[PDB]
């Protein structure tokens, strides 16, 4: 064991390849299992680090410090502690949903630790603003948080199909509904509020490591224009690939389409 960082985040390292280190970081409502279809494609060429974000279902709620995680910085500090403990000189970081922004934030502090960021289903701001389309108004958020607080289980059951998209009887929808409901309900409401009310747009000019912006063409939480926004405001080189998939966790729900795209963005560098 690497110690508390491993135990607290259920951290695992798999693969024996020599081309680099990859760190995979999941979105709200899921856990490292979201990467189950990607990892087999990476173990020949890479060492792959998987971990659960603090507050995720599989983590000990006693380690959830509300003051630490009241901003997204807390999660970025956790990521930097993982990379420091692993003695990583450099990694390829793939961040899903909120973990995309968490990696971007961490890369501002320590750009040396990241050769590239793959930003999957990423958004710097969910709320609409003047000349900015995120996909949500405050009233939408308020209605969502009221549903979460009124019956969390029912909310999970209704939200998962919308978020995952596609056929509501799919194994992916069922998996996500269960991982959503694994989060302790106080942590879930708090975290959803923190993430959905976030706005990191003014930090994007500080991100200088190359970014690969990948998303579904139809995503509940991420209008396609957000990818263009990211591409036009990140402070370093970037590329955008909008996939012919639907859903916010497309690496889980449509891996036949999505895993080839993620593998390409991991293997090929922008000029």
């Amino acid at each position: 064991s690497m110690g508390i960082v491993e135990e607290a985040h259920n951290l695992r390292v798999v693969g024996e390849g020599k081309r680099g280190v990859i760190v995979l970081a999941h979105g709200f409502g899921t856990d490292q299992s979201v990467w189950k279809h990607l990892v087999p494609h990476l173990v020949a060429d890479y060492r792959v680090v998987l971990f659960d974000t603090m507050g995720a279902g599989p983590t000990n709620p006693d380690y959830f410090d509300f003051s630490r995680y009241a901003t997204l910085e807390g999660y970025a500090l956790d990521l930097l502690a993982i990379l420091q403990e692993l003695r990583v000189a450099s990694c390829i970081y793939v961040g899903h949903s909120v973990s995309a922004v968490i990696g971007a934030i961490a890369s501002i502090s320590r750009p040396d630790l990241f050769s590239k960021l793959v930003l999957l289903s990423a958004s710097p701001r969910y709320l609409n603003d003047v000349d900015y389309y995120g996909g949500f108004e405050q009233e939408d958020l308020d209605e969502l948080f009221e549903a979460m607080g009124s019956n969390y289980k029912a909310w999970c059951s209704g939200f998962a199909p919308l978020c995952v998209g596609g056929d509501m009887e799919s194994v992916a929808v069922q998996e996500f509904s269960r991982t959503l409901f694994n989060i302790r309900p106080d942590i879930a409401l708090s975290v959803a509020q923190t993430i959905f009310q976030s706005d990191v747009r003014s930090l994007l000019p500080l991100v200088t490591v190359p970014c690969h912006i990948v998303q579904s063409t139809k995503d509940l939480a991420v209008p396609v224009v957000v990818s263009e926004y990211l591409h036009k405001h990140l402070g370093g080189d970037s590329i955008v690939e909008v996939m012919p998939s639907e859903g916010h966790l497309p690496q889980l729900s449509s891996p036949d389409i999505v895993i080839p795209v993620l593998l390409r963005h991991i293997q090929h560098d922008i000029a």
